[PDB]
């Protein structure tokens, strides 16, 4: 296998990020990386692979998050609470 893989994450800020992650990792990882990259809190975002919505609880291998792809951030405008 590749071990890890270099993907991209276009944000609600309109910028495209570029991080490397492993296919065995969860979307929680992707949300963690984009947080420390652009600064935006992932709890208010949705990761979008090639026009598909990705939940944090699910793995990368489940969505075929392969190297060279562009994930997008569509807003998740609903807070858990105060």
């Amino acid at each position: 296998g590749p071990g890890s893989l270099e993907i991209k994450i276009r944000t609600t800020e309109g910028r495209t990020l570029t991080v490397d992650v492993k296919p065995d990792r969860t979307i929680e990882e992707l949300m963690e990386k984009l947080k420390e990259q652009t600064g935006v809190p992932p709890e208010q975002l949705r990761v979008i692979y090639n026009g598909r919505e990705l939940e944090p609880r699910t793995t990368l291998e489940e969505y075929n998050i392969t190297p060279g792809v562009t994930l997008e951030l569509k807003t998740r405008s609903s807070g858990h609470g105060t």
